[PDB]
């Protein structure tokens, strides 16, 4: 996509982060493609949750879609630091274009599919980019039955990050980070456990696919969300699809990037010593 | 000991840490008692070594001692990211006051003693306070044989913070903290792995001793300490006694307060992408 605007907060409950494309703002999940990058490689991806963070943003319902602190119970949701590792590690990204309806889960998938976009998490050396809009290819692909939820995992690499022409199945990992396979599994069941979810069960028995699965099931993701712009498509379309590039849809306001105010940095605020606590 | 200053840096190479106590500078490792706080209780710690953290920072040879960033190659000490957790995890403290001699090495220490204070590391659910001097009680205590070199691990925590009356020796944890242990044993090798330095080795066989041994190996840690105040005491003296806490010590420069320049906190200096890097 390009820059984008900070919001200042980073907690307080205003920091709104808008990514701007170019020359003006954007929109994830809408503006921003996928299988760009060498159609025959890989594709871009955004960033809303750097490693090593109790805190959780999104995007979506808002206009052009943005990451945020998912509240529910008015305040700030911070994911546990359960014991073993710290707050939030593997970043998270979310191809955005992409759209797990509801209904329809594909044989393998009982839990139908959900709402949120898609989760990816690149193991990138260098740290997230909270919107940072990098390239990488796919590995592997991870799926989890949470809450009558097909749920799914996506493998990225900063492409650009050494260890690239290593990395391009599950397989290897295991030789080149043998450990963030299962590391990944449960830290997601536990996830909740400390908040008032206990586990959660990942599904195919609980083993992962390749790439081949994660190009497919990454493919038929944005698809979801490609006839779903059409317009009515959608039975159920809950959300802003605005798209300033796509003059083929009924929601394509170029203006609603002007509109968007500037952004307006203020800077880190506290967050609740709660948090860095460690739940065995 | 109270309020310290901070000299803007964090990593650049000018960072210098300076704690005041009350109403003026202070000096750690000699201006910080320990057995203060219910001589039948606990005692007081520094720290100098936040969780999650890849940077390392001492205090010895200077003045007052203060933390920092050892050198040795001409560039700040960022240790590895070790895969298995993240940066720096336990906090660390060093019960000032005491002096683990090279030679004199208790029955069950034949890498006798070394230079720097001693080792402590408290899992207080609020994060360090590089320099934050908290009180805490002594738990358990680990040993590790390192280069030649008799290198000991105390167990305190936040008296303050909760498990409290909870933790009172080794055994417990386990139970709270049930991965605290073996998740310390090692983590410890490995941080010299990446860097040039292969595995360690734990002394008793890799087995740590319980408060018991914790206060004792705490207590002759001081006297180690106090009686080298002294003067001469120790044949080898190679650092800053200077102490103004003790009107008996041909180092009592009180007036070595008011010369420590003023604060001159600046900014977290940004630290090289190279460390956040995780070493399997």
């Amino acid at each position: 996509t390009y820059t984008t605007r900070q919001i200042g907060a980073k907690n307080t409950l205003e920091y709104k982060v808008y990514i701007e494309k170019d020359g003006k703002p954007v929109s994830a999940f809408h503006d921003i493609p996928l299988y760009a990058d060498k159609e025959d490689n890989i594709f871009n991806m955004v960033v809303e949750i750097p490693r090593w963070t109790n805190a959780k943003l999104e995007i979506t319902k808002e206009e052009t879609l943005n990451p945020i602190i998912q509240n529910t119970k008015g305040k700030l949701r911070f994911v546990r630091n359960c014991f073993p590792h710290h707050g939030y590690i593997h970043n998270y990204g979310a191809f955005p274009q992409t759209w797990e309806d509801p209904n329809v889960s594909h044989p393998e998938t009982k839990a139908v599919g959900d709402n949120n976009p898609i989760d990816v998490l690149q193991i990138g050396e260098t740290i997230a980019y909270t919107g940072q809009v990098k390239e990488v290819k796919a590995l592997g692909i991870m799926a989890l039955l949470d809450e009558g939820e097909t749920d799914w995992k996506v493998i990225a690499i900063d492409i650009n990050d050494p260890l690239a022409p290593k990395l391009n199945d599950i397989e290897d990992v295991e030789k080149y980070f043998p450990g963030l396979l299962r590391a990944t599994d449960e830290w997601f069941r536990i996830y909740k456990i400390p908040d008032g979810k206990p586990e959660n069960q990942f599904a195919f028995s609980g083993e992962a696919k390749n790439k081949k699965y994660a190009l497919d099931i990454i493919k038929e993701t944005h698809n979801s969300w490609k006839q779903l712009i059409a317009g009515k498509s959608s039975d159920s379309k809950g959300i802003d699809l605005t798209n300033v590039t796509l003059p083929d849809t009924p929601t394509y306001s170029k203006a609603a990037s002007d509109a968007i105010p500037p952004a307006s940095p203020k800077a880190d605020a506290p967050i609740d010593k709660s948090i860095d606590k460690w739940f065995f």
